[PDB]
DNA sequence: TTTTTTTTTTTTTTTTTTTTTTTT
DNA sequence: AAAAAAAAAAAAAAAAAAAAAAAA
């Protein structure tokens, strides 16, 4: 027969929607109809495919060629449809045995020499192909991007002849290159209490507010914090890489498994810091996925932008919807905020500037003082690295909390929060007494319980103790 | 001569308007013409249908073909016009007996091998076909989506050969898979999670039992949002006839309902920064907004003082009528929006409050049946664990089911949707009740609509008390839920 | 087969994307198909190429032509695609040996007689071809514009026959004509102290602050401060030329191998001073790239634009976006600011309204005492031409500084400025009592250490000896 | 008094439909 | 002979200028 089927993937936003390239060589006169809502592949892929096939010592059908791309009601954007179309034409013309086209995808754009150039935003395609247990044969120019995954059964090719031989024959095509922290917690000299609070915050996945005078080192703590976080798992690292390449370029292989850290400037722009429209562009909120987001000088952020942060903090994703489409763009980040503890009624106005809806779901608050000149001038003779052991500790604590349930201590709800904390009478009377002394709100009490559970788990205690609650109180409260 | 008249459906908004594909072969040179305002997505079905016909071992006419997908005013958008066109071509080429197409509606998309593909937004077409008594034939990929309807006159096929064999000889096609029966026992939510907010928990229970809109006022931290979220569990499951109306909107806007919550009342909580186009109706080819997506469910408006007033002013029409006539200067769609409203507001963010107040629309707050002040939860009921945790959602849901069922006796409409033949009459106000109402009204400075929206609330309370008439104590309870602001 | 590849450039904004023109001659009927999102100006080059080849005593193929222009997803705008396409056609038709087209890059449109014509925005293409070490061949009309940069290995032709002759047998092809000011640092009046402060600032790359009565000086010394900095390399000169070209003017007479100097007036503009809008254009900040930015009367301007300078001051670039594109311009400069000693609370408010976060980044501060008649005896102070020796010393200083670590003293962090300053016990002893005298912030302390390291490294010292630290204490910040 | 922010209006931009000059 | 190259209109959104409401 003269009917062939091929597979590829079109990237809209962050998802790679599967496409089904269908070629049917009729018996009429030379034609190359390309039905399916292609925009720039319509009249351009035709000539590139023709020349690439001819120059690779192949017969180009002298027939009526009809190419139908995937779902009809789906615009198709990229230029990587030249390789699937060329292979479909060859299969339909019997120059390739089509019995071996079932399990393989194809992505790439063909030059006029038959060579394979490199398309953009390829890692999402690799993810989708591996998820479906399909071989993904890409151009050599994308070998660097594809090698991050190290997924087996993926290959790369130099030109079309290499792929045609890999299909007709079984020659190994190219495979992939095997797999082509510097700050450390130690640099934070003599802060003690704040460092320990940040350590337990990392261990519990809590969000922490850093209040202190200017030049106290808040930004340094935020920058060094990401060393605490455990190295991203393979799947999380691949998700981060996918969200990255949608924007272009990849200076990876030195940090590809270190959690992201974003510190948007307090001016920024709502569309940039939150999602993105037009062709869906992830915002600074989304590049922090599985990582840390540092909102420096929180009050100077406009409340309108901060109001949107309530969605991703609670859902783990942020969907931005336009008249055209709405995309997922996961935003499962960990928040860190910084703010000056006010300089009079000016203090009241300053605290009024801040967005209560966001500040009420920040699980922690630590006050930072300027350094002691004795420690500031003393040398960093205590150069022993320590972030390594703390990272292993955080891994252990997160594993415990996952063992309890899929929700970290930071994401427990009221019912599960009360069910997981033992909260015996011994601690209950003290808790009632303190609440009588200081009037915590409904959610402040549960934040206190969550932080107390984090501390208790850190100490390996099977149950929350009064000492743990007394410790958690110090890291509790908002503002003065 | 040979011409064929195949039927199909085109969706414009929520209604699937019938379309009559009309193929006609002439003896001229082998061209191919499509009329009837065919969009590009459907104007390129020419070669696709040609290939799907040739590959299925048929004879594609070498003749001047002329398709007429039109009532000439309606533009055709979907991609499901390939199966009707292919069958029309075959019937007009005498390869299919034209009497087989007597009362069938075909919806499908053809690949280049004849294999059928799944179109989107199929539920409205299935509903329309069922209402028209026509047989419907769809691609296998839509069998899962159309299984909810449970209509016995729908068939699914794998490729064009299957449909051709069915029409010519009737080889039974494939029927649709069984309806997805499931349970809801858990809900993972429960009415019990609300700890100690007893007074305001007994006011949502008589708003679920009377369709009354409810306004939640209170300081932050208290469980206004949590109570709103739990409210949906109170409402009874949706009657199939209503779950289909909701599933049509779900398919049109989103895709693939969950098959488990498809009979649970919807709960939508739009975020105040969302644009009016997303909240009310929609531009472009019209798409349901949040308001319509909450059809037959609960619309939770959090932070009522917020939201552009252009939106809150438009909610009067859905609350009175039940549908939003979104206009685009070319046509207006219906988009049913019969929802139950729940509001949340902060009574105080001096005389500066005048700026914060009046940002809302007074008539909207006048349309809200109830207002309950969520007091901050006290320490004794906050520290104390859930010593009592027996499930109440099931029992209360049974109560509301019974209360609704009884409520349809006098009038099917719920006591909230009851007019001045109900504020007077249905509410069998007695003499002593008349004097009590006279005294309280004269003492209280209330508008004329103030007198109304107690008779309905009092009737709801009486119905919960199984009293033939209001006993002068139900009115006493009702008064406590009226009033407004601080 | 009949298949030839040529190279050119496509200039958008400040970057000249590489484009690989690909030409294929098939056996079909006469035709001319372009590919790669070629605009009307590019896509109309068919007839121009045909006539230019025909009139140059060449043979235009009767076969079917098929030109594929570089990346398939990059629209092509410029009109300089006629020469690459003509050369590609000739190479594919065996009229030229295609080995010559290996490393050359061709630019410039073709008249209907075969004569070449100039094309706008040529400097970015020259820069890009320089970075890639590719022989660029341009129209003779563009020689008068390209040669000003003084870049070699670039040849200019008048007609297609000249280029064909050069490629076939290397017949000269002309060359960019030759490229066709004292400022005498010694001119500055007898300030001595401020001269030494400027010298250390240049040596270490520090940002310096100037104080004195309005118009009493500063600007006179600010102008000549640029003379001490080392001469720009060829690549840096071409970068500055490209930025000034996208601005839209570099005929003038600028000697591009010397550092620029920009002195925006304090009225300023939030768009011109930072970055251009509407059509992205370089702001005054980027025009100072690899130069000196002089912000006279710092208290002027506004408390927002000075915040946007925090990023480029350290990162070295400015990113301007309007949700439609992300445009990056280099902003590596050595900020020099000036301020009068304010015009009591009435005088405290003036310095209290300053941009504290940005001022904190200005390492140095000196006082310019006014002169009346002392310098009127010009001989014996102006008659030494002191610029050359200072520049030589600065070159050696930069070389040694970069040798110690890949960062100038002015861009070290709290880590290196302790591992490199290598203060012992007495050295660390002195600064403790100094800090006890004045408890400066951590940033001020590290600025002191950096200035002291600069001074020590000028004296061929192995460590930060006391004398150097005592000298560095001279400047500090003395806002009052 | 001695001084600044917030909100609205006008102008502008982008996208889509329309349109208007194409592609064959 | 058939659309896509284009000056126009509207939906929707954003920025700068301006009004003014507010505050030093
Ligand atoms: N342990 C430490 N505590 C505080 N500052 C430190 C410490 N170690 C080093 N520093 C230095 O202290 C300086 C303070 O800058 P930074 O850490 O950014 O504070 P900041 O609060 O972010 N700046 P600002 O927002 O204007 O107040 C940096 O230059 C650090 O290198
Ligand atoms: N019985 C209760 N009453 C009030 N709040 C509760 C109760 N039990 C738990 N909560 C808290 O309430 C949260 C959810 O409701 P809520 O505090 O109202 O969130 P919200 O979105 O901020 N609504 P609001 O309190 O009005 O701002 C839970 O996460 C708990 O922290
Ligand atoms: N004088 C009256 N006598 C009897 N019924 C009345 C009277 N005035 C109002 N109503 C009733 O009020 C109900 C609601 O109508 P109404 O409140 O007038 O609508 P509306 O005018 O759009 N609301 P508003 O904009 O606040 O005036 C009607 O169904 C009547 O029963």
């Amino acid at each position: 027969m003269s009917l062939a089927f091929t597979k590829t993937r079109s990237t809209i936003g962050i998802v790679a929607q599967p496409v089904s390239v269908e070629v049917h060589l009729s018996n009429g006169l030379p034609s190359f109809t390309m039905v399916g809502l292609a925009e720039t592949a319509v009249k351009e892929s035709k000539d590139r495919v023709r020349s690439a096939i001819i120059n690779s010592q192949f017969e180009f059908p002298c027939r009526k060629i009809t190419v139908n791309l995937g779902p009809a009601n789906l615009p198709k954007t990229g230029s990587g449809f030249d390789l699937p179309i060329a292979l479909g034409i060859l299969a339909a013309s019997e120059q390739i045995p089509l019995t071996n086209l079932a399990n393989h995808e194809f992505i790439g754009e063909l030059a006029l020499s038959g060579e394979l150039r490199g398309v953009s935003a390829i890692i999402p395609a690799v993810l989708a192909a591996h998820k479906d247990n399909q071989h993904l044969i890409i151009a050599n120019a994308n070998a660097a991007e594809a090698s991050l995954t190290g997924h087996q059964k993926v290959f790369t090719a130099n030109n079309l002849r290499e792929v045609c031989d890999y299909l007709c024959q079984g020659t190994s095509l190219q495979s992939l290159p095997p797999k082509p922290y510097e700050l450390d917690w130690s640099d934070i000299k003599g802060q003690q209490h704040a460092k320990n609070a940040m350590v337990i915050a990392a261990c519990g996945g809590h969000s922490i507010l850093l209040s202190g005078a200017p030049g106290s080192g808040k930004t340094m703590m935020a920058k060094r914090f990401s060393t605490l976080l455990p190295e991203l798992s393979e799947t999380q690292a691949l998700e981060c890489a996918a969200i990255n390449s949608i924007r272009g370029k990849l200076p990876d292989f030195r940090e590809w498994r270190l959690p992201p850290f974003r510190a948007p400037h307090h001016t920024a722009s709502p569309v940039a810091l939150v999602g993105g429209g037009n062709p869906p562009k992830p915002g600074e909120i989304s590049l922090a996925h599985h990582g840390v987001l540092f909102l420096d000088e929180l009050p100077e952020f406009n409340r309108q932008v901060l109001e949107t942060l309530r969605e991703p903090l609670e859902s783990g994703h942020i969907c931005i919807s336009r008249a055209a489409a709405q995309i997922e763009f996961p935003a499962k980040f960990q928040l860190i905020a910084a703010m000056n503890p006010c300089p009079p009624d000016r203090i009241s106005r300053y605290l009024a500037k801040l967005s209560a809806p966001l500040l009420d779901r920040i699980d922690m608050q630590v006050t930072i003082h300027a350094l002691s000149q004795e420690e500031l001038i003393k040398p960093n003779t205590h150069l022993e690295k320590q972030s390594l052991a703390i990272r292993e500790k955080v891994t252990k604590m997160h594993e415990i909390q996952m063992a309890r349930q899929d929700s970290l201590n930071a994401n427990l709800n009221s019912k599960t929060c009360e069910m997981v904390c033992e909260l015996g009478s011994e601690e209950q009377l003290f808790l009632r007494e303190v609440m009588s002394k200081l009037k915590l709100s409904a959610r402040g009490y549960h934040r206190l319980l969550k932080v107390s559970r984090t501390i208790a788990d850190m100490n390996s205690s099977k149950k929350v103790l009064l000492n743990h609650l007394q410790q958690a109180l110090s890291y509790k409260q908002n503002l003065h």
